[PDB]
DNA sequence: GGCATTCATGT
DNA sequence: ACAGAAGCC
């Protein structure tokens, strides 16, 4: 908790925006030795380009405001930084809009954002992982994984850096396997860390999402669900639905996965943000 | 264990 | 759209 940076740098939200929500999200995905997460404060290690340290984002809600804080190796590639830190808050929401949009289904929880990635590589990686086991296991096997491919930092010792594509896609398929993965997923990793490597796998939200989403599917391990909840939290496409999504099949008394594309039309060019809101709004059922 | 979600493939 | 490998009680 103590300043990781002499530089600080502020960053202006839109309100409303549950907090609360947001740090909780991402503090049950959180990454031990990768990312901290705590009451109204989230901090993690950063690599923009050859550059490496610590941010912290303390949520100023009196005043709108993001606090950021870098470390001193971050400094000359703020910008970038904040921009990461930006895509992972969705700061440049406007809630209004996407409320206003999303009608009944935006009341309940008017302040949910749209949690993003600081990489979309390490979001690609985050969303093979976390494929068919608990949020809680997914984050401890990624911990488990960086534990091993993942670069430490010199200025912060108990801080340790997402594994780059490289070190990942030189990595021993068995010795994946070991940290308590089907064979066949390891594969999907090194695969995608290969792409990533080699221009095949978009870094920043491709122009036709449903068309990158198709060359995303043909990837092995991925499939429609893991593509679109990639495009969603990778790439923070807002305009992304899951009908097949276990959690929205249950909240559609008897609907066929092609129903719903129709029912959740009514929420362009929002259907991500649609999507999230039912989720986690239990109280929600459609207009039937 | 036989059965079942649950997401990934392939005809 | 239409039929295989990975908790449930």
């Amino acid at each position: 908790m103590a300043d990781i940076g002499s530089e600080f740098y502020t960053l202006n939200w839109q309100p409303p925006y549950d907090w609360s929500w947001m740090l909780g999200f991402l503090a049950a995905r959180a990454v031990s030795s990768v990312e901290t997460v705590a009451d109204s404060y989230y901090a993690r290690s950063l690599a923009v380009g050859e550059y490496r340290g610590v941010v912290t984002a303390i949520p100023d809600i009196a005043r709108h405001t993001l606090h950021i804080n870098l470390s001193a190796g971050l400094e000359p590639v703020a910008a970038e930084c904040l921009a990461k830190m930006s895509r992972l808050f969705d700061l440049q929401c406007n809630p209004q809009i996407v409320n206003g949009a999303l009608g009944r289904l935006g009341a309940a929880r008017p302040g949910l954002r749209l949690p993003g990635c600081v990489d979309a590589f390490e979001q690609g990686v985050r969303a093979i992982l976390g494929q068919l086991v608990s949020v809680a296991m997914a984050a401890k096997l990624t911990a488990r994984v960086a534990q091993l491919y993942g670069e430490r930092l010199d200025d912060f010792p108990e801080y340790i850096c997402f594994p780059t594509p490289q070190r990942l896609a030189a990595a021993d398929p068995q010795a994946l396997k070991a940290l308590g993965m089907p064979l066949k997923r390891a594969e999907a990793l090194i695969h995608l860390a290969n792409a990533a490597l080699e221009g095949t796998l978009p870094m920043t939200i491709p122009g036709d999402v449903e068309q990158a989403m198709k060359t995303l599917q043909t990837f092995p391990g991925i499939g429609r669900w893991t593509a679109n909840y990639f495009a969603l939290r990778g790439w923070q496409a807002k305009d992304v639905f899951l009908p097949d999504d276990c959690l929205i099949k249950q909240r559609f008394p008897g609907m066929t996965p092609a129903q719903i594309r129709r029912y959740a039309e009514r929420w362009k060019p929002w259907r991500s943000y649609a999507l999230l809101h039912i989720w986690y709004t239990e109280g929600w059922q459609p207009d039937e």
